[PDB]
């Protein structure tokens, strides 16, 4: 019997065992694991050997394994015997028992209860026999265990914690099968009898499961208070551990009666760190729990606000000096406190002011926001953003809360990433595991500070303007800011430039906040008087800023970018001065430095010129009417600078001129439009380009790869020689400059995109749209085939097989050109300047950069052409030309455009396909969709199947946060593939429509596009079959968000495809349902999307099985002998889906079981992680409200 197990365990742990004995024993004990008498042996060994910790743990593990796998087929006698064994084992807990053995005993107790407790409730008058089988004495036995020993009391607390965690937080399959019985019992045990009867459906049979009528909250709370009086730290920790899980779900009446909030506040003041964190989490849970007794909600909020002074003292104790090192013992407590304080802003309006409770609370938030750590400071920024936006809170925080917050935000609007001495880096190195993650969080924090400053400027415009003028005047008069005013170039990573950039950022935020004042302020008679005065102040500020005469390129860039914001209010008052300043800024020369060189300081001038051009374009786009007055003068002035502003600014200025021609109301619109667009678009119709566009060798020659071979031969470069360690000759620089200059002129892709986009940007009325279509029709139509040919050639460039005929010397160069370097800027602080030119490897890198630039611009050109509308969606060439160029098919195999990385596909999906699909007009959907949707869906499905198949079983479910060891190409490729899958899921969502979560309604808000697209897709099987094939793969693919969204989309589309055609049901019978049940429902890694997938599978099974008897044989074959026919008749008896969920869960459990050392730590870690995730979901209730795309 158990003697063999004892001998094997002694052998496996004997020091004389070695490899010989542990094979002898470990195999033997694993055999005992599957034996029928395993639970009896495990119970026997644990009771007989209490001193041996590991041996008793092994017996308890055997008993747990027996109750988790062999429990299903056990009869009533075996079940009751196992329950009695667990009961006896738990009651024998003594002092010498360790902590984890008590946890195992608690888990054993809970597992038995979940499968037996309350089973007799479903039958009216269950008599005495069912009561014994249903464990009617669960509460009484727990009460008996409560007063046996202190260790017994701790075991009871752990049992309660584990039971309440599984039922209400983890929501496992066993609880989900019997939720409607388990949850009322859980409410019963804690709440008193008289409280339960009023709220619930309490009957005579229910009261038999309760031991004490007072409830359990009448025992824990006095115990917690008594422990607080005696300062027993260890007991308080366990009591709070139980309370933090038991305080969410139960009724509010018992919580109010027992004064749990008072006990939590009392234990908050204690010196125990862990107890403070537990109390804070419990209070935060209590604040955000649902309240069906809003009258009871008043005292809970009032109690916290009345103790606002005590909360401040707690934060003061938690604060620590980070100069030496952080204190990880209490640092998370600070974050929890900050989150709990930030949550409280919702209940502010429902507080009666008696002792400045609201005033005290807002001061506490302001003090919290001053925390040196970035995370806790940013946790309260969303509070100020929401609080300032609402007009109700303004009179409350108007007193000495606004100026301090504004000053703090202005002082904190700095670049934390680059400054070395900032204290935030110490917290960054512990809270953020990646430099890129810290940079992204810093950018988000700076954006939120921007929003705060804008809101402050809008709310308190007079005071904010006065303070800003006082600060700006003082800063430039300081002996530290005058360096900027008297310097040409400055270090873009040092303090003197950063401070001035921050000041200009603050000025930009203030100006942006003045625009919102136009809408926020009411339209009363004072609107005209106030607005006139503000415009004078803005004009004075603009004149003062201009008079500074800045010269630093990047700072002048920021000042020029600020000019567009000024024009919104000043309008014609300042337009002439701004136009004069911008024009001379781009033309301004820098004789001290030659602009031909690609130095870091030289790139600033180019960036400033680009910004000036784009700002001129935006200024023209804003309003052309006043620009028409000086149109001849502007034309002459700009033509005077034609030979000097290079090609880029030439295109920018031509586009600027084109805006005035179209948007304004001058004469000869056609002639002026043709005078500018035609010279730039002429290169598209070149005879040499047209003929050579179909030949890849001509494309290579024009790119200059063959010309590079001559340079390599002259330099005597070998193909096998490494290109990373070869210096660049001065001839190479000239060759690169010549090639990049000729390439842009050969394909005027940039000019076409800007021209079309700005011509079709602001289209007032409807007659203007018709005229503009007639203008672009003779031009775009003969050029679209050439654009598609160029895109196809560029896509075929990435193919390794294409360049086989190229010279062998430049083969390695071309291979190095194709790789997308290491790809994973909207804030003005980050500066990159795209490095410099050092080695021959960078020559391949820059050629690839040119290739990707051309591809991105041709995608933008295609999107802009799609923005035209009828002229592009009507011709029969467009549906076929676009798809042929996007994806190519080699004569052999089925690879879709071999040689292009995932990132390129992600961009060509998110740049061209999205606007083309979304931009189709209602009248044009009937002609473009039938010739475009099927091939596109087939291409997407095949590509997604191919890309994911390379490493199908080689990831984890959730993305892994990258770090210093995680720039491995596998991780980056995985992230890019996930992003591409998300992009195609968004494509499907925008195309057809996504459903809601388990809470159902009358479908989603399918406004206008989705109705038209659903009619085309669903009524055409030729388009429906590829779409259904694509959708199945999306669900089958291993990802969290994409699978959930695909399942929701399938549920939305489930009720309109299941009976239209016979062929559709054939695919559903064999492919969709089999994949859903076997690869999603059966798989244990899809727990996040289990509920929606289960519901979709149920809806599929119900309708399909009704009319297809042949499907039942398939289900019988898949499920391995399950009575499918019995399932159909059993389910049809109950109309409610909630009852059928238990039946489907039981059916799935059969399929999973039939098709089914470090394990202990792995399961424990997984349970801890999912418990933490559930706690976060509960805490952020009404803020998260689920996650979708």
């Amino acid at each position: 019997g158990a003697s063999q197990i004892v001998s094997a365990l002694d052998v496996i742990y004997s020091p004389k065992s070695n490899n010989s004995q542990r094979q002898e024993a470990q195999k033997f004990l694993d055999e005992v694991k599957l034996c029928s008498e395993s639970p009896f042996w495990g119970y026997e060994i644990a009771l007989q050997n209490p001193t041996n910790s590991i041996l008793k743990y092994f017996g308890l593990g055997l008993l747990d394994h027996a109750v988790k796998k062999n429990w299903n087929d056990y009869d009533e006698g075996k079940r009751v015997a196992l329950r009695k064994w667990v009961m006896e084992l738990n009651f024998g807990v003594q002092d010498y028992d360790t902590r984890y053995i008590k946890e195992k005993l608690a888990t054993l107790w809970v597992e038995v209860a979940k499968r037996t407790w309350g089973e007799a409730l479903k039958q009216t008058n269950p008599t005495e026999e069912q009561l014994l089988t249903s464990w009617v004495d669960m509460d009484n036995n727990l009460f008996e265990l409560w007063n046996i020993n202190q260790s017994s009391r701790e075991l009871a607390l752990i049992i309660f914690r584990i039971l309440f965690e599984d039922v209400f937080l983890l929501d496992d399959l066993i609880v989900l099968k019997r939720m409607t019985v388990i949850q009322p019992l859980c409410v019963m045990i804690v709440c008193p009898i008289e409280v339960f009867a009023i709220k619930y459906k309490f009957s005579d049979k229910w009261t038999k499961f309760k031991a004490n009528e007072e409830g359990w909250f009448s025992v824990w709370i006095p115990e917690l208070n008594n422990a607080l009086q005696q300062n027993n730290s260890e007991y308080i920790i366990r009591l709070l551990e139980t309370l933090k899980t038991c305080l969410n779900w139960p009724l509010t009446e018992v919580i109010v009666r027992n004064d749990v909030l008072s006990s939590l506040l009392t234990c908050l003041s204690s010196n125990i760190p862990r107890a403070q964190s537990m109390a804070l989490d419990s209070i935060h849970i209590l604040l955000t729990r649902p309240y069906s007794n809003e009258s009871h909600y008043q005292m809970t909020i009032d109690r916290v606000f009345d103790n606002m002074d005590l909360l401040d003292s707690v934060y003061e104790s938690l604060l620590f000096d980070p100069t030496d090192d952080i204190d990880e013992t209490k640092y998370p407590i600070i974050k929890k406190f900050v989150d709990m304080i930030s949550c409280l802003y919702v209940c502010v309006p429902k507080i009666k002011e008696t002792n400045g409770q609201i005033q005290k609370y807002f001061k506490l938030v302001l003090k919290t926001t001053y925390n040196p750590s970035l995370i806790v400071s940013g946790l309260t920024l969303d509070l100020w953003c929401t609080c300032l936006r609402n007009d109700e809170y303004l009179p409350k925080l108007e007193k000495y809360v606004i100026p301090d917050l504004l000053q703090f935000a202005a002082d904190a609007l700095v670049y934390y990433e680059q400054i070395d001495g900032h204290i935030s880096k110490k917290f960054a190195e512990i809270d953020f595991q990646s430099k890129s993650e810290f940079q992204t969080f810093c950018s988000t924090y700076r954006k939120r500070i921007r929003d705060i400053i804008r809101l402050i400027s809008c709310v308190e415009l007079d005071l904010t303007y006065d303070w800003l003028n006082n600060r700006l005047n003082n800063y430039f008069s300081s002996p530290f800011g005058q360096q900027v005013l008297s310097s040409t170039f400055l270090d873009h990573k040092l303090e003197p430039y950063l401070g001035a950039l921050s000041q200009y950022m603050i000025v930009e935020c203030f100006i942006n906040g003045c625009i919102r004042w136009k809408i926020w302020y009411p339209t009363g008679d004072d609107y005209d008087e106030k607005l006139d005065s503000i415009l004078q102040k803005l004009e004075i500020l603009s004149n003062q800023l201009i008079a500074l005469n800045l010269r630093e390129p990047l700072l002048l860039k920021k000042q020029i970018q600020n000019f567009a914001l000024f024009l919104t209010m000043l309008k014609d008052n300042v337009l002439f001065t701004l136009l004069e300043k911008i024009i001379t800024s781009a033309t301004m020369d820098y004789p001290e430095i030659n602009l031909e060189e690609r130095g870091a300081e030289s790139d600033a001038v180019r960036d400033l010129r680009y910004a000036c051009g784009i700002e001129l374009n935006r200024m023209a786009l804003l309003m052309p009417e006043s620009l028409k007055k000086i149109y001849p003068d502007l034309e002459s002035v700009i033509a005077r600078i034609m030979p000097n502003l290079s090609y880029h600014e030439k295109i920018s200025f031509k586009s600027f001129l084109l805006i005035i021609v179209l948007k304004s109301s001058l004469d000869m619109k056609e002639e002026r439009f043709a005078a500018i667009v035609d010279p730039e678009l002429l290169a598209w119709s070149d005879k040499t380009t047209v003929v050579g566009l179909s030949d890849l060798h001509w494309f290579m020659e024009r790119l200059g790869i063959v010309q590079i071979a001559e340079y390599f031969q002259r330099r005597d470069i070998d193909e096998n020689s490494d290109l990373l360690s070869i210096p660049i000759d001065d001839e190479g620089k000239e060759l690169k400059s010549e090639l990049t200059k000729r390439w842009q002129s050969l394909f005027p892709v940039r000019a076409t995109r800007m021209f079309i986009h700005y011509s079709m940007q602001s289209i007032k009325t409807d007659e203007e749209f018709k005229m503009l279509q007639d203008l672009w029709r003779p031009r775009i139509v003969p050029i679209l085939p050439y654009i598609t040919r160029l895109l196809y050639q560029l896509q075929s460039y990435h193919d390794p097989d294409n360049w086989k005929g190229l010279p062998t010397v430049v083969q390695s160069f071309v291979k190095y050109s194709t790789i997308e370097r290491f790809w994973e800027s909207k804030d003005e602080f980050i500066d990159e300047h795209m490095k410099a030119m050092q080695t021959l490897r960078d020559f391949a890198d820059s050629v690839g950069h040119i290739i990707r630039y051309t591809r991105e611009y041709t995608l933008l050109v295609l999107s802009a052409i799609s923005s035209l509308g009828s002229v592009f969606y009507l011709l029969d060439e467009s549906p076929d030309l676009l798809l042929n160029s996007i994806a190519i098919f080699k004569p052999g195999s089925n690879e879709i455009s071999p040689g292009v990385s995932t990132h390129g596909w992600k961009h060509i999906m998110n740049i061209a396909i999205r606007p083309i699909l979304k931009g189709c007009p209602k009248d044009c959907l009937g002609k473009f969709m039938p010739a475009f949707l099927p091939k596109l869906f087939e291409i997407l499905d095949l590509l997604l199947c191919q890309k994911w198949s390379s490493h199908m079983n080689d990831m984890d479910m959730n993305p892994v946060p990258t770090d210093d060891d995680q720039m491995t190409e596998e991780i980056l490729e995985e992230n890019l593939l996930r992003q591409l899958t998300t992009v195609v899921v968004r494509i499907v969502i925008d195309c057809v429509g996504q459903g809601n979560a388990n809470p159902n309604s009358a479908k989603s808000r399918l406004n206008n596009h989705q109705m038209e697209m659903r009619k085309i897709i669903f009524n055409d099987l030729n388009t429906l079959a590829p779409f259904l094939k694509l959708l199945n793969h999306l669900i089958s693919f291993k990802d969290t968000k994409c699978s959930f969204n695909s399942i929701l989309v399938m549920k939305c589309c489930l009720t309109s495809v299941l009976n239209q055609n016979n062929t559709v049901d054939e695919y559903f019978t064999f492919e969709v349902m089999k994949n859903l049940l076997l690869n999603v429902l059966c798989n244990s890694a899809f727990k996040d999307s289990f509920h929606e997938a289960l519901y979709a599978f149920t809806v599929i099974f119900l309708t399909l099985c009704k009319e297809y008897p042949s499907a039942r044989a398939f289900l019988f074959e898949i499920s391995n002998g399950y009575n499918i026919d019995e399932l159909y008749r059993n389910l049809r008896s109950v109309d409610e889906y909630k009852t059928q969920r238990a039946l489907m869960i039981d059916f799935i459990d059969w399929v999973k079981s039939t098709s089914g050392a470090g394990d202990e730590r792995k399961r424990q870690e997984k349970r801890e992680a999912i418990l933490k995730k559930a706690n976060e979901r509960l805490i952020k209730k009404n803020k998260e409200n689920g996650d979708m795309l």
